């Protein structure tokens, strides 16, 4: 139905949270309704020294459900993948919504303890808009409407459901590990319980103390773990990157990807012929799967209806944002590469003008061709699809604050969409480098 | 022995991390080391999802073993008593260290997230002295010196031996739990599994939604959770006051104490006639026990040796600090009613002075003395033994402020300590109002 007037967002993390004040701000909803199954809002700034329950090795599924610790003296858990000494790898000059700026003396590349504390500010006044502590099992379009299902999180809660004119989709996509299936890994994790992790369950180093590792994968996570054992784990450090790498020194030793892991002998084969052994803890580094875990959407395979295949995206949502098939389905916080806070609140403020009616989606058509130029400039690499790196998450940002300017009629209290000028530019393009100038490494 | 070199603190929290520095800055100690068991400084402060693995109901024993929650891909985790929306009950103006403020535009009664970064800047740069993840096992006199012995905290640590010439014990005072033996409490927990908890384990109270809760104290902490759980339990909330109380109306009903719990009919009688039923959580909010699990320091039962008897206090320490028959063992933190970090550091620095042979304790007839005192004017309430409610704490942390300004000789950078003048003690005396105000409540 193209008259909105009851939206259910689901999550209540950054990405659902900014999509809130923006749908709010546009006072043409009569009801904005947030479901989160943690019993607080801030998604994975939620710092849990809980771990996850059983990691999948290997993992490659996208649907998997997750577990949350349960016990009898206590609310359901939903561990988060955030570690204990954790700064972020985004300046307070970009990262952090247009409209909330952080406090004065801020590091520029604060600890989590200042996001989390940025997060339970920012969401405070949300929280009678949010179903805290409820689990949304499905949604699907049912009529001319969308029916959530979902479940109060705590033992003996009743399945329920409601009907929306919209659903925003802002789950997150660093819950589902991904960890490739290779020859002999799952019997050798298996034999030896922890020898094999995921940078999901990491939060201490302390418990690498004396242990050879070996971190396998080559992104901002992996090098970043490679750090933060440096001065505890036995050296060297070993690191298994796709292509091998230029390092290879006391601390630090660059190997190519594994071939086979010897359940018998506890070895690891690389290609080339190296081979590993005595590894004590074996951490994959290799990042998460997209998931859409609501049944209805998840059996859609179609090509023109799917939304999850094999996780390494999200397909038909156009600009990363309407589901191309019913525009009343959308998802906010899917972009990759990009400084997360500003990315999702310029998609809001895009997703509410457009869902209010002040904007119009170019045909449906069009929005498919959208779409078939990107996947054809991918050349395969689908796991890219959502990637924005820079300049194209500027140019993206800067292109959605452009479309808002023109929603009509003008509202007295118009809901910001951020923009990046030359200077919020030249700090993003530079980012790494003020951020390994600021950190002291590389 | 007098001449003290080489000194050991036991516990890396806002204690001992206070005591380390001023330790330190007496420039006159060949060894400083403080032993952790959890992965990192800052106490308590380290907010944990995780609950204790199994409440003692009823507790009563002062020396129970803390059991950490283990896993094997994780370092072992000792939950700690704080709750997820905590907000501090000592304003900025007086808690924290003289010598290290908060940033600009922190709230008056700051979430916790603001203290545990204060504690993380704070503890930063005594990360080299801390043995972290290490379990002090025992603390006994050998010769002429301390033997602690300790172990890494981590499946299959060896048990380690050291030696020290003084002892600083900073172990906390609020990991115990202390929950009254009353008439069929046993059975009646273990009946339901979750029926029977203990303010340590609070955390999440959207757990508490629609249930019938009794909360059983009149301490500040029980008048706080009674408060958090009164937008979510069902109404009324109970709440069981010693000599009953005065407020009886929708939300909150007090009541008198508890006589006895009745397994078969699940019915709380209460001092009075009045019985409770079908009620769904029982929170002890009866706070902890002083504990002092060292073998070679609990075995001490004479009247002149003895640590610990029933938990409510810890015995022969001069002025909370110094163990009378041996001064190279001290405890810092022990206060009780006070705004701990400054009080800490009040003891710290005294304790540094002393230690270092700047200053001089009196007469051990003298403290002996001190203590005979103290316990008169206790008139059998041992549980009010390390009570400095104001004025005690204003007129004790200034009176160590005095006695370390008469140290000699003068270093040429003196550790600082708190004092508080006619504006301090002005808000520490009308604090629970500033904070009532500052939440709007009472
Ligand atoms: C290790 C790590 C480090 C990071 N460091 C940074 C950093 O330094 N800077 C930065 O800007 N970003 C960082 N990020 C990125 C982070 O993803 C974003 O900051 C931000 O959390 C994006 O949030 P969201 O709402 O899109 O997702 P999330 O934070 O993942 O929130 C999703 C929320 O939806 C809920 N939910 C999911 N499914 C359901 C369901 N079925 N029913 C009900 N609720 C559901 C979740 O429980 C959760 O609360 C990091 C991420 C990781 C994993
Ligand atoms: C629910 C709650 C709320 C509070 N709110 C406030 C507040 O708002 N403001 C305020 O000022 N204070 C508050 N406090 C008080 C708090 O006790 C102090 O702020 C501060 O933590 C004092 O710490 P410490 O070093 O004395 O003790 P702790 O913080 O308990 O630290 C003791 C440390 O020693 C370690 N340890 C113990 N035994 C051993 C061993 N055998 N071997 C190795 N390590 C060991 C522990 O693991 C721990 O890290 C609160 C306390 C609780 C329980």
């Amino acid at each position: 139905l193209p008259t909105i007037r009851k939206i259910a967002i689901i999550g209540a993390g950054p990405s659902g949270l900014v999509t809130a004040k923006a749908l709010l701000a546009e006072k043409a909803f009569d009801q904005v309704t947030l479901f989160e199954r943690r019993g607080s809002p801030g998604g994975v700034w939620n710092y849990t020294s809980t771990l996850s329950n059983k990691l999948p090795v290997p993992s490659t599924n996208p649907i998997l459900t997750t577990e949350p610790i349960v016990g009898p003296a206590a609310l359901p858990v939903y561990p988060s993948p955030l570690y204990r000494d954790l700064q972020t790898n985004t300046p307070i000059e970009l990262m952090g919504y247009c409209d909330q700026s952080f406090k004065p003396q801020t590091l520029q590349f604060p600890h989590r303890h200042t996001i989390q504390e940025y997060q339970r500010i920012y969401a405070q006044p949300l929280l009678p808009f949010i179903k805290l502590a409820t689990d949304v099992l499905d949604i699907e379009k049912k009529d001319g409407s969308w029916v959530v299902t979902y479940k109060g999180t705590k033992a003996g809660s009743p399945i329920s459901k409601d009907i929306f004119d919209a659903v925003s989709i802002c789950n997150g996509h660093y819950e589902v590990p991904y960890i490739p299936n290779i020859k002999g890994l799952d019997e050798y994790a298996k034999a030896v319980p922890g020898s094999v992790l995921h940078s999901s369950l990491f939060r201490e180093p302390e418990l690498f103390v004396g242990e050879s590792v070996l971190v396998v994968g080559g992104a901002s996570s992996a090098n970043d773990l490679v750090r933060h054992l440096t001065p505890v784990a036995k050296h060297p450090i070993y690191q298994s990157l796709l292509g091998g790498g230029d390092i290879q020194n006391e601390s630090l030793q660059q190997v190519p990807e594994i071939t086979k892991f010897d359940p018998t002998t506890r070895e690891i084969y690389l290609k080339g012929g190296k081979v590993l052994s005595n590894i004590d803890r074996v951490i994959y580094c290799t990042g998460y799967l997209y998931s859409v875990p609501f049944p209805s959407l998840a059996k859609l395979k179609s090509p023109e209806t799917k939304l999850i295949d094999d996780g390494s995206h999200v397909h038909n949502v156009y600009q990363h944002i309407f589901y191309i098939p019913d525009p009343t389905l959308a998802f906010v916080g899917l972009a990759l590469h990009v400084v997360p806070f500003p990315t999702s609140q310029a998609q809001a403020a895009f997703l509410a003008r457009v869902w209010s009616g002040r904007l119009k989606l170019p045909s449906k058509e069009e929005q498919l061709k959208w779409q078939d130029e990107l996947m054809f400039s991918l050349s395969g690499a689908n796991n890219m699809y959502h990637s924005l790196d820079y300049p194209k998450d500027a140019t993206y940002i800067n292109k959605l604050h452009d479309w808002c300017k023109q929603a009509t009629p003008v509202l007295e209290e118009e809901f910001p969409s951020p923009y990046w000028g030359e200077k919020e530019r030249s700090i993003r393009e530079n980012m790494w480098s003020i951020r390994a100038k600021f950190f002291g490494i590389e």
